[PDB]
């Protein structure tokens, strides 16, 4: 139900790999549990096996704003990418963008 104010990261980006996922807030400040991981979860295979990739998270120009910019380009298949958005008040939004890379 809860979700970041808007963002760019790869809203069920079906057909190839973005370049970088975009993030923004109106009230990002974390400094509590807020980030973003990008998971390799391709089609089921092996039990449902995901697993974590090689990337980087960094804010743009502003310090809510949110890029995330894998080191290791984005293969065909499927992936996560799981973001928490924290302003402060306890309990931590989580959220996560699923996109196919074709
Ligand atoms: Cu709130």
């Amino acid at each position: 139900h809860p979700k970041l104010v808007s963002s760019t990261p790869a809203e069920g980006s079906e057909g190839a790999a973005p370049a970088k996922i975009e993030l923004h807030f109106s009230e990002n400040l974390v400094t509590q549990f807020s980030g973003a991981k990008l998971v390799m979860t391709a089609m089921p295979g092996m039990e449902h096996s995901p697993m974590a990739v090689k990337a980087a998270v960094s804010g743009g120009g502003d310090p809510k704003t949110m890029v995330i910019t894998p080191a290791s380009p984005l293969t065909a298949g499927t992936y996560k990418v799981d973001w928490r958005a924290v302003s402060s008040d306890t309990h931590p939004i989580t959220g996560s963008v699923t996109f196919k890379v074709k």
